């Protein structure tokens, strides 16, 4: 059960989403906008068909996917830093609620209605 020494139940997210993401001046704000190209597009998920609510694993997933990328870089000696880190948390909550709300939605849009 471990696909990278554990995350054997978390699935991969459909690389299709990153967001410009605004922290109030073009201090940071730019930073990301310069520093997004190395952050996953793709967030490491469950399946919310088994959750009443997407939230609570966007949550898990946020945590999750920054752990599944640093976890196989650290491996390589590298380490992230938080401000690292938020500058990912800014996008991977946007892109694990978006990826969760296209596959919570455009599998079924009410289980074929529509």
């Amino acid at each position: 059960g471990s696909v990278v020494g554990g995350l054997g139940g978390y699935m991969l997210g459909s690389a299709m989403s990153r967001p410009m993401i605004h922290f109030g001046n073009d201090w940071e704000d730019r930073y990301y906008r310069e520093n997004m190209y190395r952050y996953p597009n793709q967030v490491y998920y469950r399946p919310v068909d088994q959750y009443s609510n997407q939230n609570n694993a966007v949550h898990d997933c946020v945590n999750i996917t920054i752990k599944q990328h640093t976890v196989t870089t650290t491996t390589k000696g590298e380490n992230f830093t938080e401000t690292d880190v938020k500058m990912m948390e800014r996008v991977v909550e946007q892109m694990c609620v978006t990826q969760y709300q296209k596959e919570s939605q455009a599998y079924y849009d009410g289980r074929r209605s529509s």
